[PDB]
């Protein structure tokens, strides 16, 4: 089995590779991390096993669904570091990823019912729904345009809230640039129809990753950053005219942030969507260090990615809420536990978040 083979990720030296997929699960009860959460990820949590955590938010302006967790501020740290500490007694990694939703918000999540920021005007089209808080669904509002200088500040926010994580002792962050949010709304075109430094060619269009991978490279260094793109996904019309070469294209602004840094990052997370497609193992080619796949990957697609070198590291979602002890049940071909969409992003803390059995 060479999931089970030893990887070097950088300074960290994982035991397998299987890793935990990053899971918005709306368990962190007013943008506080809870106690569940580290009953949470202690089940999930192996030796030497890579964990990385839901999206987290960098600023009071980043969230767009109900009851996130937060790394931008005092009280959220303290929270965090009592949940890193029980992960790390396990003898497990964990990063923690910083997640802006941009465009993909709503009054009721925003400071004084501000609008949701964005790289452009156009909302989200109605064929897509916003969780409410309530439980019921709501209508994307029309974004707000922000400026270079706005877009500096909030290169700063992943700045301090990947300073802030190191703080809670998490050993890396992993930046959210993907499913279509504020990073992926810079990226493809079919959002970004700026005309000033950060819009229209594929370089313009690359700034905003770029900046915001430097910032937290020069703050935190950079093997102890990671970055997921999803270049063809169009969750959330995040659609681009050609995925394949907006894909090489944040490639190669990644390999030179490695180049003038002397050091290679993390990894470079790719996620694709359910469905030949070659385009994963093309984006693998093209990055130099290590590479997670994700997307519809199960025990037989992820031994089959390692061994045929597509990948080095393999993270699954879906499979690991309904499987605390999934790592092990891929080891002994155990049979997994069937998940329930309805406990996805509910609040109770037991409820389908932890009372999953184990094998
Ligand atoms: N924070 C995030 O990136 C995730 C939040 C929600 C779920 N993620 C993605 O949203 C899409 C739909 O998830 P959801 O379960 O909300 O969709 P349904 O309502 O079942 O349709 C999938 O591409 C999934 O991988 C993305
Ligand atoms: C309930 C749920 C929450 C998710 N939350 C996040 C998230 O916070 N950040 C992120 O980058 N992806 C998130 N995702 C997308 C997962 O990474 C996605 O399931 C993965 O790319 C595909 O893995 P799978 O085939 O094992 O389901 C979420 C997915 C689900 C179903």
């Amino acid at each position: 089995n060479p999931l089970f083979s030893p990887y070097k990720m950088g300074k960290f030296n994982l035991s397998h590779r299987v890793v935990l997929a990053p899971m918005t699960r709306c368990r962190a009860l007013n943008n506080i991390p809870q106690a569940a959460l580290g009953e949470y990820y202690e089940q999930r949590a192996t030796a030497g096993g890579f964990l990385i955590t839901e999206g987290t938010m960098i600023s009071p302006t980043s969230a767009g669904f109900p009851h996130v967790p937060g790394i931008f501020t005092k009280e959220q740290v303290r929270e965090w570091k009592k949940i890193v500490d029980v992960v790390h007694a396990k003898g497990a990694v964990i990063f923690c990823q910083l997640w802006h939703v941009g465009r993909a918000s709503h009054e009721v999540y925003q400071p004084a019912g501000a609008a949701p920021i964005s790289s452009t005007e156009k909302p989200i089209s109605n064929r897509w729904r916003i969780l409410m808080p309530d439980g019921t669904h709501g209508i994307y509002p029309k974004p707000r345009a922000i400026g270079t200088y706005e877009i500096s500040q909030v290169v700063e926010d992943y700045r301090r809230s990947a300073l802030n994580a190191i703080e809670a002792g998490f050993d890396g962050i992993e930046i959210h640039g993907a499913h279509g949010y504020l990073i992926d709304q810079f990226l493809k075109d079919g959002i970004n129809d700026r005309t000033d430094e950060y819009g229209g060619s594929l370089a313009n269009r690359c700034k905003f990753i770029t900046q915001v991978v430097q910032a937290v490279v020069s703050a935190i260094g950079a093997d102890r950053v990671g970055v997921r793109v999803s270049p063809a996904i169009d969750h959330l019309d995040a659609m681009d005219s050609n995925p394949l070469s907006l894909g090489l294209a944040v490639v190669e602004r990644l390999n030179k942030i490695q180049l003038h840094s002397g050091s290679k990052l993390a990894y470079l997370h790719v996620t694709q969507p359910d469905y030949e497609a070659r385009l994963m193992r093309t984006l693998r080619n093209a990055y130099q260090g290590t590479f997670i796949c994700s997307g519809g990957y199960t025990r037989e697609l992820g031994i089959e990615a390692v061994a045929q070198g597509d990948a080095d590291l393999v993270s699954y979602g879906r499979l690991f809420i309904s499987n605390p002890d999934l790592v092990m049940r891929i080891k002994l071909n155990a049979p997994l536990n069937k998940y329930n969409r309805k406990t996805f992003y509910t609040q109770d803390p037991v409820v389908g978040y932890t009372d999953y059995p184990f094998l």
